[PDB]
């Protein structure tokens, strides 16, 4: 119940990493909408899957503006996209 403890050191972390984003999504789709962002740096989404997002983003101003801004990619219509930063 909300600890005074320093956990977690990491966050806000720069590389989200997850799936659930697919429906004919794809790398140039999220290169843009990553490109959006002047942080964009690595994108990985293009296998049969065009599902499991890499996302690279400079900085986590960026990356955390992108995941900002689609921070709730309703794929959930059947599932609500899955974008886990880097975290470690």
């Amino acid at each position: 119940m909300a600890p005074a403890q320093p956990l977690s050191e990491n966050p806000p972390n720069h590389i989200l990493f997850l799936t659930n984003l697919p429906e004919e999504t794809n790398e140039l789709m999220l290169s843009m909408l990553f490109n959006q962002f002047p942080g964009f740096k690595e994108v990985r989404l293009v296998p049969g899957r065009h599902d499991i997002a890499f996302v690279e983003f400079d900085n986590e101003v960026q990356a955390g503006a992108a995941r900002d801004a689609l921070q709730g990619f309703k794929i959930t219509q059947n599932n609500a996209m899955k974008i886990s930063f880097a975290k470690k």
